[PDB]
């Protein structure tokens, strides 16, 4: 109940952070290609952006650790 | 019970934080590649919209670590 | 049984409130891109928008910690 | 069962709730952005839709409670 | 399992009607933003159609109720 | 298990119910905001189509109370 | 567990019939709103189009008597 | 197990037929509203469809019977 | 067991037979509506694609067949 | 379990082969209808993916079989 | 619990296996009705995409065996 | 427990590899078709991509190669 | 239950990773499509994004394995 715990735990967060981070990235190469003279601002936005996004999946992980160990 | 139920919290609040900040942020970078003197505008947006739409998550992962602990 | 529905109720509603945001946010950010004169009203609209849209989501949150405490 | 009961209708609820009224208010910012002179009438339609959209969800909510107590 | 039970029939019911009522006054919004003339017209359709969608999610609370009495 | 299914069988009806309507009346408010000349002759498709997709959801409402009773 | 079979087949004709009369009549409102000379041409294909739709659903709610009785 | 047997495959069926007979007949009402002078051709098209698409569905309601007898 | 085999296996052919001819049938009527002139060509395709899409939904039932009996 | 596994490999083959050959003859039919001169070079392209798109449908039926013999 | 085993991974290799290569398959035809030209380059595009798609699932299959035998 | 696993396992790994390489192929033959000159060009990007996107589903392999073993 | 887990953490990752790489992957080919000139900008922002939305699920896979052993 434990590994079946940290498993969903950590198998939704893999699946919440990298489509997160997917969908930023992918606006971030659509903004690009539209306004190549903003790759700075866009580029910030991303660097922003993806952390703010993999913030509640990365405690998630640690979750799953906390209930492995 | 408590590992799965941990899991699940945790597990749902990352799918929800992460998808909910990138659907925020990739907002924020296409009106910014569409009008690029509203940049500052709609960062501004960002930063408050993140913090709330992370506001829930946030207390169903304080919720996930109660179970656990 | 008292784990699992916590985590449930909490889980759901951090799909919802965080998504809800989200969604407003999204369309605040939108809207100013198209009428930035309008920000004001948009944010009005917005800061009225989200708290009725976290109400139910919050009320779940406390029905989560009745279960558990 | 008391407790899988309540965190299911509170759960549902806050889905239901969150999203209607973010698609409500989405609507509202998206057609005050496209008509301004109409700010008011729209404002007094997501005035009027917001609690019909709620209404079954606080009642899935009091039967939440119902079932914890 | 009366608890389970009355919990399903009244989380649907509420996603149910929520949403049923959000997608209709939606429509009249986006109506009324492209012809502010049929204003009055387009409000008596979402005050018909309200009361019909919300009829069996209604009858589906009341069922929810005589599953837990 | 009567409880559980009079709530599953009320519950899917209820979801039946109410969007079918939703769809019905969205498309009605559009067409009439389309052609405001066909306000009659639209309501009454809506008059006529509503009580059609209700027909199945109803019987399924008695089907919940005969498995209560 | 003949209870959850009546429950199951009664709900998912609801969702069924409901759904897909709600389809067929939508697209007789919006065809009747593109060409409205053939509002009756079109209603006859309604006509038509909905007990073939609602025929499956029914046979299905006969079964699900048949499991309750 | 007959019983929960007899039911999926008679809601499976329903949800089947239904929705495949809804798009047939969508469609027809679609081309019909496009092309008024094919009409003929058109209704044809969704004579022989209808049963194609019911086909198996009505198999899988034979099948439900076996089962439920 | 065999009667929840066969039912998944009937109701699963239903589902996937009924919904693929829908979308072969339905193509071939907008295809008709755009060229009338090809009328007979897209219905010979009609004709080979709907016995192919229905050959793994037909083995299926067979299948389903030899688990009941 | 013999019977719920070959229902479960044959159920899922059915939806597999049968949506995937349904995508492809949609496809062939309208690119018919868009160009008739390629009818020939795109019936070919139909013939080539249909067999490839129901090979591992095909292998999961034999697997069916072979759980069930 | 090898035959459900023996299932799944068959049954989730075959719909991986048949939509991808109608996902593909459908692009081919779209690019060569769109540029006939090409015709020869897209399907050499289609014939080095197809076996890379099946990869993986091909050996989900060989699995599927090894768990059966 | 070890075949329920494996199975899983490859399952999943299948849907995940398959569908991933169909939309970057799909995506390679689109571009391909507006821009043949780029045809080299994107057809590096997708010897990139495929085995960067095969990666996780092929470490997945090998786990549950490792539960059977 | 330590297969099952294994399996889950191992699956969800493979998901998660291929999708979002073929997400980041195909946006890349789009953009450079449409502005060859910057396929050196877009070709860098893929070779960023990839590892970042590849680092949860990698987590995810050393917890799968941490879970066999
Ligand atoms: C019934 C309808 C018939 C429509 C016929 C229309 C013909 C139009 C004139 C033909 C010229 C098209 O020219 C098209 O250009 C691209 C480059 O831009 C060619 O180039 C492509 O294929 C060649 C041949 O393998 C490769 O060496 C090359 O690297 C690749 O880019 C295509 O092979 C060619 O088909
Ligand atoms: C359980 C595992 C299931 C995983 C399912 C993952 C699904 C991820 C879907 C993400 C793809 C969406 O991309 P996007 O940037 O919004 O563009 C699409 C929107 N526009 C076209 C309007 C721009
Ligand atoms: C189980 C986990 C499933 C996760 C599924 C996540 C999918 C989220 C959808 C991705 C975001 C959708 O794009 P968006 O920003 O709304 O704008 C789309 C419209 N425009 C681009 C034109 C503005
Ligand atoms: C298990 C958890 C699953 C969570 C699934 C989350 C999915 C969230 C999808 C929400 C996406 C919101 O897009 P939207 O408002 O349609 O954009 C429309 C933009 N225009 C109006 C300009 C077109
Ligand atoms: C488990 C919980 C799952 C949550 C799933 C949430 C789904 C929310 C989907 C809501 C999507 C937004 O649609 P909408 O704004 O009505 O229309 C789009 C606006 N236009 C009409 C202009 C295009
Ligand atoms: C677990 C339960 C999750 C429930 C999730 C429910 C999501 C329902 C979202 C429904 C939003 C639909 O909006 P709408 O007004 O039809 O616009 C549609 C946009 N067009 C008009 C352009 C097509
Ligand atoms: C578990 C229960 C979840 C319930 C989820 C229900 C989802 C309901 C979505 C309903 C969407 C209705 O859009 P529609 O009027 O067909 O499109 C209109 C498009 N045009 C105007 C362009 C024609
Ligand atoms: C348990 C889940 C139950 C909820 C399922 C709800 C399904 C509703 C899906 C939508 C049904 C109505 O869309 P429609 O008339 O085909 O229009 C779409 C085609 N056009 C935009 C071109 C007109
Ligand atoms: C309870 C589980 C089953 C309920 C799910 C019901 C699903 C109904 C799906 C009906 C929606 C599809 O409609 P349609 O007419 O093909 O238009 C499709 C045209 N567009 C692609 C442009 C939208
Ligand atoms: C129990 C689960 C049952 C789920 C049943 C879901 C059925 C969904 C069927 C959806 C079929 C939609 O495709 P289509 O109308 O061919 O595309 C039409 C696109 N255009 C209009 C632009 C041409
Ligand atoms: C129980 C499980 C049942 C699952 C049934 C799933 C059915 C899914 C059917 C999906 C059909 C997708 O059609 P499509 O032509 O790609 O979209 C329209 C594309 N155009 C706009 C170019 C026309
Ligand atoms: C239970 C198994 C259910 C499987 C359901 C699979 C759904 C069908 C596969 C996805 C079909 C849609 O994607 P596509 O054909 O690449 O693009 C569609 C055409 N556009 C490029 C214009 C969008
Ligand atoms: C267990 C059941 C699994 C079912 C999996 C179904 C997967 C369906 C994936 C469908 C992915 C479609 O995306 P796409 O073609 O890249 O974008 C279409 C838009 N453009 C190409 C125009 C840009
Ligand atoms: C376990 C089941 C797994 C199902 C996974 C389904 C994956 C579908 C992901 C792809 C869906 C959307 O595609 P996309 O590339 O954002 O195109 C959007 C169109 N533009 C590129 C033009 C913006
Ligand atoms: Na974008
Ligand atoms: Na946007
Ligand atoms: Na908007
Ligand atoms: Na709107
Ligand atoms: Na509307
Ligand atoms: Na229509
Ligand atoms: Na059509
Ligand atoms: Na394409
Ligand atoms: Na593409
Ligand atoms: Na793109």
């Amino acid at each position: 109940m434990a590994f079946l715990g940290a498993a969903i735990a950590a198998g939704l967060a893999a699946v919440a952070g990298a489509i997160a981070v997917a969908i930023i990235v992918k606006a971030t190469i659509e903004g690009t290609t539209r306004q190549p003279e903003l790759r700075g601002t866009l580029q910030t936005l991303m660097f922003i952006g993806v952390p703010l996004a993999e913030a509640v999946p990365i405690i998630a992980i640690v979750i799953s650790l906390l209930i492995l160990f």
